């Protein structure tokens, strides 16, 4: 009747669970993996980051199910966040990622909350994460299944980096967000993608330069590394005026080429060798928080040892985890390569 989770707390858990909270909107990628055909059937409010920050999937999922638009927001960073103190929404359990005012007040009413990691350190926590929300949420058996399509996936990638020698790999820097902010290559450290780099056989120039999994290096410092692959993350939607990479599910080849090559012409990144000479690509940045992650593994593999990973296709793993795991079809980009 309990759970531990991923911050080592346990948490007494009822028997049936119906009427889902999602404190941060984007651990829905998570729980769509364990729902099946019925994706927001328990949802009863979820934090805005999935509807505001991911636009197109929520388009997707529209399309299919028009209910979705009576999911109420909470969190206040859209309006439509109608529940402030209102949770009135009778929930049996909320989902939170590990690092807060909804927390403490969830706490107190005797809800019972559980925290995932998916961000932190992927490597480590993605596949615990899917266990214990299959035993929180009574899905066992999905989270299960899912759990042996992701180590399968991964285990295609690893066979073939685990045995490549230190000084044999590539160094790699990953701006996330790139384009998108003021001061410029937020990166990955001892975690988040960092860990998608290690497990697909880069260096992650960064690795060394953070203390923890997410940070800032400054430009000066990409530069001075000279790094032999770079990766630029982004999300954002077909002719937004906001700059960053255009990719996800309504994003075709042509705009996110399109898209990549202006955030590859910006100033100090264009006289990257890596920029130069074709060793430049870009990742959807969702997958920086979300058990889809084993898409990027895969497409960092393949990018980094063509030649190896020839046979492997991450078009056809992501195939196989919509028709496996969700209601919708696949569609979009989610990667490219420059
Ligand atoms: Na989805
Ligand atoms: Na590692």
């Amino acid at each position: 009747a309990t759970v531990t989770d991923m911050a080592g707390r346990t948490v007494t858990i009822p028997a049936k669970v119906e009427r889902i909270l999602l404190g941060e909107g984007r651990l829905f990628y998570a729980v769509s993996l364990l729902e099946g055909n019925k994706p927001l059937d328990r949802i009863v409010g979820w934090q805005g980051d999935f509807r505001k920050l991911d636009p197109q999937t929520y388009a997707i999922y529209k399309a299919k199910f028009p209910q979705i638009d009576q999911i109420p927001l909470i969190g206040n960073t859209t309006d439509s966040i109608s529940p402030e103190k209102v949770l009135t929404l009778n929930p049996d359990i909320a989902i939170f990622g590990l690092s807060s005012e909804l927390v403490k007040q969830l706490e107190k009413a005797g809800v019972p909350v559980v925290f995932v990691d998916f961000r932190n350190s992927p490597l480590k926590n993605t596949l615990p994460s899917m266990r214990l929300l299959g035993k929180a949420l009574h899905r066992e058996q999905q989270a299960e299944n899912y759990i042996n399509f992701y180590q399968d996936n991964v285990d295609k990638v690893t066979d073939i980096t685990n045995k490549i020698p230190e000084d044999k790999k590539p160094s790699v820097f990953i701006e996330l967000r790139a384009g998108a902010s003021e001061e410029c290559c937020g990166t990955a450290g001892k975690g988040n993608m960092g860990d998608f780099i290690d497990q697909a056989g880069g260096n992650n120039i960064a690795k060394n330069l953070l203390p923890g999994s997410l940070g800032t290096v400054n430009l000066e410092k990409v530069l001075a590394a000279k790094p032999d692959i770079y990766i630029a993350s982004g999300g954002k939607s077909p002719g937004s005026d906001a700059p960053g990479v255009v990719l996800g599910a309504q994003v075709t080849p042509e705009q996110a080429q399109a898209s990549l090559q202006k955030i590859l012409g910006r100033k100090g990144i264009n006289t990257l060798s890596a920029v130069n000479t074709g060793h430049s690509y870009a990742i959807w940045h969702n997958y920086y928080n979300s058990p889809y992650n084993v898409l990027a593994i895969q497409s960092f593999a393949k990018w980094f040892y063509p030649e190896q990973f020839a046979d492997l296709d991450p078009k056809k793993t992501m195939d196989s985890l919509y028709s496996q795991f969700l209601a919708v079809e696949p569609s979009g980009t989610y990667w490219i390569e420059a």
